[PDB]
RNA sequence: CGCUGGGUAGCCAAGUGCGGAGCGGAUAACUGCUGAAAGCAUCUAAGUAGUAAGCCCACCCCAAGAUGAGUGCUCUCCUA
């Protein structure tokens, strides 16, 4: 289930074997390969992947640098953009400065740190969206802010992804 | 102590102070992010993040007989 990788994207490319560097418009970033895979330089205009001897656990990681490189490209091109929304009287988002904080019915106002990768903003009291490259760190990022404060089944009261679902139930 | 009433230091508690800290490290159960085999999905057979009175260090004391016997400063080795 492989396909070649789209990189007509204006960005550039280098390798030395055991690595493969990207730099494009808006960031940069960087890859090790194991011994089982391989990439060459396709001069058509896409990239294809190529495998050591056929094994189980090259079938299963030939198309797993696929997907990575294909987002490896699109996060150095265009980025990656996650969506966040928050249900309940009283919850609230702001950037003071350069971190962000919310209230999220703790005694305190929670405050965590917005790494230089990343970019946030928020166009509503009551949502907010992330903005960067890499999926993990992107991901890994408003996985976080779920976790302050997760919905509940009841009345869905909390942060949620967009285009999910909620578990909902009736307490009376 | 003939029997009693008081008693400094000392010893002692019922008296007087202090103590148990860490946004430090790695994990269990669990929740996850990214994402193949299996064009979908999947917390994972690549990678990675949160997190226990528990585990390790940190805190207090001992400690180079640690025969693997350490390290550093200083001193001494006269007369014919
Ligand atoms: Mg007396
Ligand atoms: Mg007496
Ligand atoms: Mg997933
Ligand atoms: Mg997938
Ligand atoms: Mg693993
Ligand atoms: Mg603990």
């Amino acid at each position: 289930g492989k396909q070649p990788i789209t990189v007509p994207a204006n960005v550039a490319i280098a390798m030395e074997g055991q690595d493969l560097k990207v730099k494009g418009p808006l960031g940069e970033l960087s890859i090790t390969y194991p011994r089982e895979v391989l990439v060459e330089k396709q001069e058509s205009g896409f990239l294809r992947v190529r495998k050591a001897v056929e094994t189980r656990r090259a079938n299963q990681m030939h198309g797993l640098f696929r997907t990575l490189t294909d987002n490896m490209v699109v996060g150095v091109s265009k980025g990656f953009e996650k969506k966040l929304q928050l249900v309940g009287v009283g919850y609230r988002a702001t950037v003071e400065g350069k971190d962000l904080i919310l209230s999220l019915g703790f005694s305190h106002p929670v405050r965590m740190a917005i790494p230089d990768e990343l970019q946030v903003k928020v166009e509503e009291n009551t949502k907010v969206t992330v903005s960067g490259r890499d999926k993990s760190v992107v991901g890994q990022f408003a996985a976080t802010i779920r976790s302050w404060r997760p919905p509940e089944p009841y009345k869905g009261k909390g942060v949620r992804y967009v285009d999910e679902v909620v578990r909902r139930k009736e307490g009376k």
